């Protein structure tokens, strides 16, 4: 499936249009669904393509953390932050680069969730999870704000569409037990939203394969559904949200993006480039390709890997078998951390060094999460009686691992650690239960057996892709925007540039420019 243009003039000799809509939606992830929200909900007949058989993509995987600062949802919370406070975080972090959509983020993020709230299927509640830098306009709480646990009963056929969750999807299985959570909730709540709207079509296994361009201006895309071509006429407009490169290994080594498409926890197959390719073949120009939403990953048996988040116990070494990096980082800077330090294998892979004190666990949250027992069959993970047989068994030099966990052991004792400052931010502590020790994110590694875990460099999507504007229209290499067409999520280069300010901002921006693109398109 190549991505090349198809001119509405050629295909005049022979074919015609299949269907025919105000606004045409590929991909079904939060931006998507959001933009097609937005067009129905203001009386635009709306299609909504999905390539897979189930809708909301690495969107439906995740917590459903959404970062839109200053809105009615922050205020019944009675949060201490506004617009103002949160554009001098993203200022703080970004600079100038990209502020005309820095402003445009947090200057719609109250009108985004207005809209949506007003749809009886969709509420949000503020919840806490730090933001990710020391800087001017930081919430050491959060101000990201998550959808209402969702009754898969109360939308009826579509909770069956919903994609199910990491620890469920990689080993062919549905929902487990019990509500809808994080992502399940997000995608239930936004399809049961543009479906109340009696102005939209949900669509499975419909993949976008080239966009139709008459005189310069998008008009359409054709669609392949069931082993036969369709051509959709979109009267308004074409947003493309349906993810980035994660997926496209080929694509990933052309860019330079670091980390491999084995290790992206994007749904295996699903987010290959196919809109941003379409998106060129038509002049769209590209940035940031080389950029990914990065976070170190526990390699599993298969090759793959398991996103590690709230790490609140052990250490990491590089091959030499000593640390280089804060292992309670968030996962953005960790995982940026790794790709630095790499001098050809030296940190990727990384070894995450753990004791028996969670029971042969993994001391931080692994999604999805394989059993102990079938990383120690596969050597993922490798256990030792001492930290001389760990090293022998990890290939790890055995008197530097000695030393790094002697020293890692006299700072957990003392509760600062000198080399790094593991401990010493809200995020670190946030994932921490007390221990009996001075700080919570400092845990003497002692109680054998002794486990060396590989960490690779995985991501939660790449963030590099087409140029657009504060109203998601996609544009040429000179500044001008193409007709008709708009991307969202990944599909579109992300105004947050080398840095992951804080939890759902990848979610919070697909939101907001899907929704800006569809008020455009509106007219
Ligand atoms: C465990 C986990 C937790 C996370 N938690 C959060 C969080 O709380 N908040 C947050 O902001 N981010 C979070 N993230 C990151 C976030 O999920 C993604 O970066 C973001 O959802 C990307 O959304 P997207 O719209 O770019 O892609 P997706 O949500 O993946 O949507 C793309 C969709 O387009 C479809 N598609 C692809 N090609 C085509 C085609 N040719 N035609 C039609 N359809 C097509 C795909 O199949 C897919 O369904 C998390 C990630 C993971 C893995
Ligand atoms: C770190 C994270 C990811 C990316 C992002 O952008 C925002 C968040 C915050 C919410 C957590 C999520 C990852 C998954 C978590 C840990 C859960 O399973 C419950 C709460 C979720």
């Amino acid at each position: 499936h190549h991505h090349h243009s198809q001119l509405e003039n050629l295909y005049f000799q022979g074919s015609d249009w299949t269907s025919e809509c105000d606004v045409l939606v590929v991909g079904s992830g939060g931006g998507a669904l959001t933009g097609a929200y937005t067009a129905a909900a203001q009386g635009l007949t709306t299609i909504v393509l999905e390539k897979t058989d189930r809708f909301g993509g690495t969107s439906a995987y995740s917590g459903a953390s959404i970062w839109l600062p200053g809105t009615q949802v922050q205020e019944r919370a009675g949060l201490p932050d506004s617009t103002e406070n949160a554009r001098t975080y993203l200022r703080a972090l970004l600079g100038d680069a990209e502020s005309e959509r820095q402003d445009a983020y947090v200057e719609t993020a109250p009108a985004v969730v207005a809209l949506l709230e007003q749809n009886p299927n969709i509420e949000f509640e503020f919840r806490a999870f730090p933001d990710y830098y020391k800087a001017e306009g930081r919430m050491d709480t959060g101000r990201s704000i998550n959808p209402l646990d969702l009754d898969p009963a109360d939308i009826g056929d579509l909770a069956g569409k919903v994609r199910p969750e990491l620890d469920q999807d990689r080993t062919g299985q549905d929902h487990a037990p019990g509500p809808m959570i994080g992502g399940r909730a997000l995608i239930g709540r936004l399809l049961a939203a543009v479906q109340s709207t009696g102005k939209a079509e949900l669509r499975t296994e419909s993949v976008l394969t080239s966009l139709i361009v008459e005189d310069g201006r998008v008009v359409g895309a054709e669609v392949e559904s069931g082993g036969e071509t369709q051509r959709i006429k979109a009267n308004r407009g074409v947003l493309m949200a349906a993810g980035g490169i994660e997926g496209n290994a080929e694509m990933r080594e052309q860019a330079g993006t670091p980390g491999k498409a084995i290790w992206s926890m994007g749904p295996f197959g699903a987010n290959t480039g196919d809109a941003i390719s379409a998106g060129i073949a038509v002049g769209g120009a590209t940035a940031l390709l080389d950029q990914a939403w990065f976070c170190p990953g526990v390699e599993q048996p298969d090759g793959s890997a398991a996103f590690m988040v709230g790490v609140r116990g052990g250490l990491v070494v590089d091959s030499a078998g000593e640390r280089y990096l804060n292992e309670s980082l968030p996962y953005d800077q960790f995982g940026r951390a790794m790709d630095a330090h790499d001098d050809n294998g030296s940190a990727v892979p990384s070894f995450m060094i753990f004791d028996s004190r969670e029971g042969g666990g993994l001391p931080a949250i692994c999604i999805p999460n394989t059993a102990p027992a079938k990383h120690l069959e596969a050597g993922t993970w490798v256990g030792a009686d001492t930290l001389e047989e760990l090293a022998a068994k990890t290939g790890l030099p055995a008197d530097a691992l000695r030393s790094t966990v002697e020293k890692f052991n006299d700072a957990a004792k003392l509760g600062v650690d000198e080399e790094f400052h593991r401990g010493e931010d809200p995020y670190d502590a946030f994932f921490c239960p007390p221990n009996g020790g001075a700080n919570a994110a400092l845990t003497a590694i002692e109680n054998g057996p002794f486990y060396a875990a590989r960490i690779v460099l995985s991501d939660l999507g790449t963030k590099g892709g087409l140029v657009t504007d504060v109203n998601g229209r996609v544009l040429r290499a000179d500044g001008s925007a193409i007709d008709g067409l708009y991307a969202a999520g990944n599909t579109s280069a992300s105004l947050s540039g080398r840095f992951y300010p804080g939890p759902g901002v990848p979610l919070g921006t697909a939101m907001v420019f899907s929704y800006r693109a569809a008020q455009d398109m509106a007219k």
